């Protein structure tokens, strides 16, 4: 399920510290821009 | 370190699809700009 | 949190097939 | 890929104290009890 596993990533992504955000933000760039 | 949580969430992205991350990135840059 | 952590966990197990369950199960048990 | 979200779990419990490790165990048994 993409919903249950955007939830879980959302509830995931408030772990994680600035710096993290970069290579997550990275990673989306690559897929869509 | 965050190293488990963003190991985490970088392997979930590749279950998103393309319309997913973009909720993603609204979380991003509600933090960081 | 730890919590939102755990959260997060939970909801992901929904994913998972049964034989992967076990292998969380069986890591589970080696740690508790 | 089932197998991608299974080693993203397994990289997760290493956050989680064994306090919190019986609530997964509860959980599974829920999905896999007795199999
Ligand atoms: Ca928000």
């Amino acid at each position: 399920s993409t919903k249950n596993i955007l939830y879980a990533v959302m509830a995931l992504l408030g772990e994680l510290e600035d710096e993290d955000l970069v290579y997550v933000r990275r990673e989306i760039e690559q897929r869509i821009g």
